[PDB]
């Protein structure tokens, strides 16, 4: 019995634009991952989305706003022409086309719409709690359909009060599409969406340790930012997957710093490139200290410049082995399954 | 054919507070109408709520904030612990038990909701245009399921380009509260909130000039303003007599022999000019928004130009020429629950589906 889902997107921006964050991963890897085991999987996404393979279907409107720019005691907030409101309006409409239907959005509506649908509506949680409203929401879902919840990371699952009645699927990615390569070469890679404020900002900064250029991948947005310390860094725009994993794969070690998934680290180990977190939140449950990366202490601007100097310890082809023996989407199949299949009966 | 229906209130505030408006009394009016005509009634409405005589369950909950107090291009707010989406998930929780939902708040989540629910959801619109989210959701609403949007006023409808679409069912009231009074003191009616900028210093002068001192009703939450008020005109010219109620309202009101109706806001649909009728009072109102549908001009009352003194002194000086008798009878005509019965039975009736 081959089962049909219906996977409704991230409304903050288009897949494929680069500014839906980790989602542009997570979904179509998730998707993938039970397409090759026989099931059909269709996709509904803002209007502007790309998605190869893939039965899409888009909706044009005003984008949300970002969750991480929003206190803990602010609202719900659905504006004029939301695209989110008219996503799950239409999944309304065509539920009985589906035996399940998989939620995306870090958004209290989903939520909310859960007891209004016929099919049975699960909820892929993707940030910690932000917001007091939005926890409530994820917690009346549970307290009535349990096991609907889950998420990626256990420090994910701890920023929750009911944490431990969320299920944990981790995170894959398409092994297949990345290629492993030794030939390394003095460059530090960075993918991010380039933001004010993600890791410039102040992790190029850190960079200087033997001068060293980072070669920067992400989608660029529309506004400018720009030059302190005069322009060793070279540059990248955003590029599909396949030409970001070349161009990544090459490098001698990835940073993040981030403020607090970020599955990106995952795609770094998928080419063999180490890499240089700080110690706190997902990468913990990515990275194996001194083997796979460093993990070093938050907000030092130090602590990195060490880290990256101890990058020839790490063995190239571990990282690719971990990548390999975790993240497959193989096993994050049968993870779906153990966790879908279920709400089909109950 | 009696039918089954359930009111969802306002999540502004609770029933028989003052804090939900005008709902607080068009919601029992509305289903008391309907009621005396063989239906149920059943309301769902936020905790805290009084409402005799019929079904209530209570729901706890953050308050939606007013609309009015936002800008249109603003979103739509749903607090943590919000009373507005707490009512209508018990709403579809139940709603197999009723043949037809009415939903009385005016915001963006109940009119999104209608095609999640199996029942018939009818949406009574109680203001005009407000925002693009509110506006758009209406408009999704009258296209999908035509004949589901009511109004209170033209004047009302007017605000939003579909307004022609919507269905004018005016308002009621329970006549047999109100008593009939043929002969009125010499004095001068009022009512309202008793605050700066709300009208009343309008009405105080024209009634002093006139030569009758002037009654008013409502809530007084500043002294310092009532005192300043007695100051610059007279103690004789402004008298105190209670806050609103609603049988404390028409004993008092049916004595004066005129409404000095002297709003600031664009409408003031209001209720007060249909209560004032309901005693016999002509009403004496600014001729904008929703007077301008209630008062027959120059026979129930007077229409006159805003913010003049001059204006108000001389429909004064011609409440003689109005037949107070008449005044009831358009009451009785217009504005009664009997009245109202077959309004809301022409406009929901044809919503049922089986
Ligand atoms: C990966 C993560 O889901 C993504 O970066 C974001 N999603 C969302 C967000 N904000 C809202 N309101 N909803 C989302 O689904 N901010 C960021
Ligand atoms: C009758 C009048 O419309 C009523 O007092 C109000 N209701 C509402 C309101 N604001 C919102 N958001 N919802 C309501 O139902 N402001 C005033």
């Amino acid at each position: 019995t081959a089962h049909r889902f219906l996977f409704v997107s991230t409304p903050v921006g288009p897949l494929g634009s680069g500014r839906g964050g980790g989602v542009e991963l997570t979904l179509p890897n998730l998707a993938k991952a039970l397409t090759q085991r026989g099931h059909q999987v269709s996709v509904l996404a803002p209007a502007g989305s790309v998605l190869p393979d893939l039965p899409l279907e888009t909706v044009p409107g005003t984008w949300q706003s970002t969750a991480q720019s929003h206190g803990r005691a602010t609202p719900a907030e659905i504006p004029a022409e939301s695209v989110l409101a008219r996503l799950w309006d239409r999944a309304h409409q065509q539920q009985a086309d589906f035996d399940l239907i998989l939620n995306f959005a870090y958004d209290w509506l989903p939520l909310y719409l859960t007891p209004f649908f016929k099919t049975p509506v699960a909820h892929l949680i993707s940030m910690g709690s932000l917001s007091e409203v939005m926890d409530q929401a994820i917690a009346t879902s549970l307290d009535r359909y349990p096991g609907s919840i889950a998420v990626h990371s256990l420090a994910q699952a701890a920023t929750f009060p009911f944490g431990d009645r969320c299920l944990c699927i981790g995170n894959a990615l398409d092994l297949a599409a990345y290629g492993f390569n030794p030939e390394p070469e003095p460059v530090l890679g960075w993918v991010g969406r380039i933001a004010p404020e993600k890791g410039l900002e102040d992790a190029i900064q850190a960079a200087q340790q033997a001068g060293l250029p980072l070669r920067v991948w992400g989608a660029l947005t529309e506004p400018d930012y720009w030059q302190r310390l005069q322009r060793a860094v070279s540059y990248q725009g955003f590029v599909s997957t396949d030409e970001l994993q070349r161009g990544l794969g090459r490098c001698q070690g990835l940073l993040m710093t981030p403020k607090w998934f970020g599955n990106v680290a995952i795609e770094a180990l998928a080419c063999g490139l180490p890499v240089i977190a700080y110690a706190r939140g997902g990468p913990l449950e990515i990275i194996e200290q001194g083997k796979s990366g460093w993990l070093v202490e938050p907000d030092q601007q130090a602590a990195l410049v060490n880290a990256i100097g101890q990058l020839s310890s790490l063995d190239r082809a571990y990282c690719r082995a971990q990548a390999e023996a975790r993240f497959s989407l193989a096993a994050m199949g049968q993870r779906l399954e153990a966790w879908l299949l279920p709400l089909l009966s109950r």
